[PDB]
């Protein structure tokens, strides 16, 4: 059941901010182990004396990465003067975040019809204000509200390329890589308490509850009208066997924050190829392989979607699969992006839901709970 | 004249420490960008609770990345209880120097004969004290003074790899990436006043200032015994036509900190055109290539030394070239390798001076100066 409850007109993903201590190492990282393009950027060579900031992107998949500039170079600024191409953007408040929580997403932002009226009818809901709105080059409008911990909902509407102050990069400089990654699917929290937070969020929104269907975790899912934005939170479960990871996050982080975040492939076999083969030259490592009972078992549940070639194709890349009542779903997962246990990104691909493809085909993969712990204990056995 | 002054037992350059804020992402691209192996870890998984550090090797090239992690992990810690293996490493002040500097390095790092030793003729010299000296499993004494700025020069010494604590990379992540790098040639200091700054270091070391043979800087170099630890320092020239660089890198740097590191490579064609072919995938630029007149000019000067084809393929890499009355040498220079307009990385390799070759043969380049004025003039003319 979608009540289609949004209090204001949500459009899709729009991009994700990563702060970061340096965005170029942690940009070209990311680039090379994603296949993401430069393509835009506002730093000291475009005039911003504040920040340097570096836009990624593959297909409608936007990663920027933001770090601060010694607070000397613009000392002599006020807001009404700034160069920050972010009006958002503030050196302590970066250098806090960073700080406490290592590498991480400080920004989901999503497209609006208008963000000024997103803003004001979210806080007038209950949404706690980050940043006002802010008109920039009479071209753009972006504002900002507190979503958990120290990560924000940012709000984006145009008038009619990333943002006003942000230069096209160079095609000299921009490599045009690209294993397959096309937009940003959902994007997961973990917090203390889920109820809570699923009120707070659900409250100035309006997002629905997303259908769906003992290891870890309570979980529910926040989605728009059309269920293309989609937001996941979690909560620990506490005494259990095997410490929650949910739990280990919260620690390392210092608090809640963001989990992870699900990147759809248009192909994820060749997107899991191509990150695989650049895991130990600079790229990003996986989960390790569930064993071969799983895909032994994957025959019995998946046999009518994928041919034996392609389930022995999952075999090779340790891909996952789970089915829905509408639709199936292959998905894997990195080890965590920086230094702490916190942050990772899953590899997605969706098949069904055909009408275009409705949101969330499929489900998120808990079934993959019960199956690999199953696939675990089967194997054992041999 | 090299009165081979030295106050303790100095060997070699043992390895440079960067304090990032995120090391994984940091070493991920250094790895990739100069073709050096992941070697040793200590982190989470090796039970250091304080920071993670990550260890990169090419020949004898030692890179240590290394990044807090949140202070609540090891709260219950004491230094006699501690789990980090470096034992100079302090949470403040690694997060001050990174907020405070960017990415940059925080320890030169050389080997002696006695780390107690050194340390102790050293402030009895002297030297302002950092980290007292520390005996690591019976097996490593480590100590530290300071450099200049918040950079600080790190005594390592060995009873009889890289230390107690860290564990070696599994080959499984340890991909052996080589593009030929070797070693490290010599580390270079900024400062505001290059007086104070020789007057100290010598004073503490007994290094003899190394000989050399009006754009940006004044600059003089100290050796070791052997002149194989080579440690140049610059000032900045002020009130001059173009502002000099050394006057911007103290000023996006917050003072005097470490300038560049030059490696030494056994094949520079081959270390650049491996790195040239990943500037664009994740590496690191290289800067502006010089007009075809500073190539046309080689022939002159270096026409004994390198054939045509030799010196077109300096052309082809943008690759400079400067001779001694002892030595030649080849050099290139990275654009910064992070945000900051700081510290970048030269790669070099000399010819001549066989006995081994001697430190420091052929110079610093510092005719290319005067080269690259007369070339880029002469090209304006056509
Ligand atoms: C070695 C680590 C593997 C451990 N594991 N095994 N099976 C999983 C199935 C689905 C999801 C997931 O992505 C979501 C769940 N619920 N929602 C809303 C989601 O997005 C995750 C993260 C896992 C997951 O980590
Ligand atoms: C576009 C930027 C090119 C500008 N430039 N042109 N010619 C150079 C020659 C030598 C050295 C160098 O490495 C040292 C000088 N003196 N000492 C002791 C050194 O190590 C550098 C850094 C340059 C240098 O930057
Ligand atoms: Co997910
Ligand atoms: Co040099």
């Amino acid at each position: 059941k979608n009540p289609k409850s949004d209090k204001f007109k949500v459009k899709r993903f729009h991009h994700i901010e990563f702060w970061c201590g340096d965005a170029t190492n942690v940009a070209r990282r990311f680039s090379w182990g994603l296949g993401m393009r430069f393509s835009a950027k506002s730093d000291l060579s475009t005039g911003n004396m504040v920040h340097a900031s570096y836009l990624l992107t593959s297909g409608d998949l936007r990663f920027l990465f933001t770090a601060p500039y010694s607070p000397s170079l613009s000392a002599g600024e006020i807001k009404p003067t700034t160069t920050a191409s972010i009006p958002s953007f503030d050196h302590g408040s970066c250098r806090s975040f960073f700080s406490s929580h290592g590498l991480g997403v400080r920004a989901v932002a999503i497209e609006v019809e208008d963000a000024e009226s997103a803003f004001s009818i979210s806080v007038a809901n209950g949404a706690i204000p980050s940043s006002p709105p802010i008109v920039l080059n009479e071209a753009v409008t972006i504002a900002e509200v507190k979503l958990y911990g120290d990560v924000v909902l940012r709000y984006v509407s145009y008038k009619a390329e990333f943002l006003p102050g942000f230069e096209r990069v160079e095609d000299a400089s921009s490599f045009p890589l690209d294993y397959g990654i096309r937009r940003l699917d959902h994007a997961v929290g973990n917090v203390p308490e889920l109820g809570p937070a699923l009120t707070y969020v659900a409250g100035f929104t309006g997002f629905h509850q997303f259908a769906e269907f003992e290891s870890g975790l309570n979980s529910a899912v926040l989605a728009s009208n059309d269920e293309m934005v989609l937001l996941p939170i979690n909560e620990p479960v506490h005494g259990t066997k095997r410490k929650s990871q949910i739990q280990t996050y919260l620690e390392h982080n210092e608090g809640a924050g963001l989990q992870h975040l699900a990147l759809m492939s248009e192909d994820i076999f060749r997107t899991l190829r191509e990150m695989r083969k650049r895991s130990s030259i600079g790229g990003f490592d996986f989960m390790p392989s569930p064993p071969p009972t799983y895909y032994q078992n994957l025959k019995k549940r998946v046999g009518d979607v994928l041919s034996d070639d392609q389930i022995k194709e999952c075999e090779e890349l340790g891909i996952l699969v789970d089915r829905d009542d509408q639709g199936t779903l292959l998905q894997i997962f990195t080890k965590p992006l920086g230094d702490r246990p916190t942050i990772f990104i899953e590899i997605i691909q969706r098949v069904g839901c055909m009408m275009y493809q409705s949101g969330g085909c499929g489900g998120f993969g808990k079934g993959n709970f019960s199956e690999l712990f199953k696939s675990i204990e089967e194997y054992e056995k041999t």
